[PDB]
This record gives structure tokens, sequence and C-alpha cells, in this order.
């Protein structure tokens, strides 16, 4: 039977970096997401009462550039984890919530065709 494809880091990078660059270019919308959450500096000391698995753009980038991803779905799941964290922690009337809803719309649009074309 057909086995699960493991990818060359170089192919994963060359196929998925663009969808990540599309998020990063949105400014200010990507600013909330660029850097691991510091609950002290951001003045949100209850952050980890609500979020339990942190994730950010800088973490996804390093994972991609040091080939820690073997399958493209691991990348996709990490992006959605970062967005689901934001939707869960922040109010619907907040900028981080609204920035999240907007970077999600961009991502769905970049990523859905890329995944058609990968094994
Ligand atoms: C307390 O905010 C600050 C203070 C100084 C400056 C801030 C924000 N901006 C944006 C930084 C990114 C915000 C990050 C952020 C700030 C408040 C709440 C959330 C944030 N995001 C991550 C995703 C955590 C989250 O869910 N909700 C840069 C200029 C200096």
């Amino acid at each position: 039977s057909m086995r699960k494809k493991i990818f060359k880091p170089e192919e994963l990078r060359q196929a998925l970096m663009p969808t990540l660059e599309a998020l990063y270019r949105q400014d200010p919308e990507s600013l909330p997401f660029r850097q691991p959450v510091d609950p002290q500096l951001l003045g949100i000391p209850d952050y980890f009462d609500i979020v339990k698995n942190p994730m950010d753009l800088s973490t996804i980038k390093r994972k991609l550039d040091t080939g820690q991803y073997q399958e493209p779905w691991q990348y996709v799941d990490d992006v959605w984890l970062m967005f689901n964290n934001a939707w869960l922690y922040n109010r619907k009337t907040s900028r981080v919530y609204k920035f999240c809803s907007k970077l999600a719309e961009v991502f769905e649009q970049e990523i859905d065709p890329v995944m058609q074309s990968l094994g």
C-alpha cells in the first residue's frame, strides 16, 4: 500500500515559506504574533490560565528553517494553533481578535492550493 510521504526540508521550505511571508507582510496585523507571548511584558498575567500550548510566527519560522517538520500538516496545524490561541484568549471587540480573524482569511487563501499540489 502507499506509505505516508516524508518531505525533503528544502521542498517543504520552498512550498510553505511563501504562505508564512504573506502573514508577516501584514503590518500592523501580524505584530501580535511575531514573538512568543511574554505575559509579564504584555500585562496579561492570566494568559496561561486560558492558553495551554503556546505558538507564534517566530516558532513556526525556526521549525521550517531547521527542517523540524516532516509533513506539511504539522506546519498547517501549528499556524491554526496560533490562531485558535488568539480567538480563545482575546475579546471579539479586541484588535488581536480582529487581526487574528483577518490573518486567518489570508492564510486559508494562500495555503489551500499549496496543499492540493503536495503529496
Ligand atoms: C501590551 O501590549 C503592547 C505594549 C507595547 C507595545 C505593543 C503592545 N505593540 C504590539 C506588540 C504585540 C502585542 C501582543 C499582544 C498584546 C496584548 C495581548 C495579546 C497580544 N498578542 C499575543 C498573540 C497574545 C494574545 O493573545 N493577546 C508594539 C509596540 C509596543
